[PDB]
């Protein structure tokens, strides 16, 4: 079988997936890999669809690769994004806290603010900033959601349960887990800050550059540094919360079609990759940012075949995510 069933998360992704499928048909020979689109309501539905042999591939933030590995889904990373450039491929990025200039507060003054997160469980939007915060609370509210809900004065945490924790959806009611939620993802969390809904956006170092083309506009923003100071958004290298690994395509650990997923993706970056074509762009869309893959990605690299999720993420990140979810301090 030469079809890779790609899992698209809701409507904008499904639109781009269809364009992906149709543009690959225009350049890959008829005996080559083809794209079929499967649409689901959230990454987690895609994880389950893949484990159940209803879909083959989906791209996940590395924090979500954790959930993807857990039994009984047992998926594995097979193809990783890289950032930066072909010339120096980065398989990491920086988690940063973006704030508006002249809002005055520092990192130790986040209590009571309104917070914009990319989504529950994601590296920059959640695992890093909450992972740094949780234990350092004097309060054992500590199985996360309730503790974060009380610490901030209202949030948008896409994919959180708004019935159980309404505070975490105050800025984005329903906490929708797809780009139909306008405050989902890196650029949704940035808009949440830009719009004045929240006081801080937990996103990545490219995010503000993806959204504000003009240096004068960007000058109205700053980064919160862990030593309770602020720096210009250009100085993320010296002012970030953490470095985290690349988003990656996951697949079944057995019968995953990983070899065919690589073939589809490699041939796709060849024809429609970074600045390759004006007919189609793997890495951007008129339909939204970060659909199917990150806009900030410049291409794909194959994951070594021995490497399971825990090896991909590494010991410190797997341990932190495990500890963060158990509230162990
Ligand atoms: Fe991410």
């Amino acid at each position: 079988d030469k079809t890779v069933r790609w899992c698209a998360v809701s409507e904008h992704e499904a639109t781009k997936c269809q364009s992906f499928r149709d543009h690959m048909k225009s350049v890959i020979p008829s005996d080559g890999p083809s794209v079929a689109c499967v649409k689901k309501a959230s990454y987690l539905d895609c994880i389950r669809a893949i484990a159940a042999n209803e879909a083959d591939a989906v791209t996940l933030d590395a924090g979500l690769v954790y959930d993807a590995y857990l039994a009984p889904n047992n998926l594995k990373p097979v193809v990783a994004e890289f950032y930066g450039s072909k010339e120096d491929p980065q398989t990491f990025y920086y988690a940063v806290a973006v704030v508006k200039k002249d809002s005055g507060f520092q990192m130790n003054q986040l209590r009571g603010k309104k917070s914009c997160h990319t989504g529950l469980g994601r590296s920059a939007g959640w695992n890093i900033p909450i992972g740094l915060l949780y234990c350092d609370l004097p309060e054992p509210r500590k199985p996360l959601e309730k503790a974060v809900a009380n610490f901030f004065s209202g949030s948008c945490a896409p994919c959180a349960d708004g019935t159980d924790f309404p505070q975490l959806c105050q800025l984005c009611p329903g906490c929708g887990c797809s780009t139909l939620n306008q405050y989902f993802g890196y650029s949704g969390a940035f808009k949440c800050l830009k719009d004045g809904a929240g006081d801080v956006a937990f996103v990545k170092h490219s995010t503000i550059f993806e959204n504000l083309a003009n240096k004068a506009d960007r000058d109205q923003y700053e980064l919160l540094c862990l030593d309770n100071t602020r720096k210009p958004v250009d100085e993320y290298k010296d002012c970030h919360l953490a470095q985290v690994p690349s988003h990656t395509v996951v697949a079944r650990s057995m019968g995953g079609k990983e070899d065919l997923i690589w073939e589809l993706l490699n041939q796709a970056q060849e024809h429609f990759g970074k600045d390759k074509s004006k007919e189609f762009q793997l890495f951007s869309s008129p339909h939204g940012k970060d659909l199917l893959f990150k806009d900030s990605a410049h291409g794909f690299l194959k994951v070594p075949p021995r490497m399971d999720a825990k090896m991909y993420l590494g010991y410190e990140y797997v341990t932190a995510i495990r500890n963060l979810r158990e509230g162990t301090c």
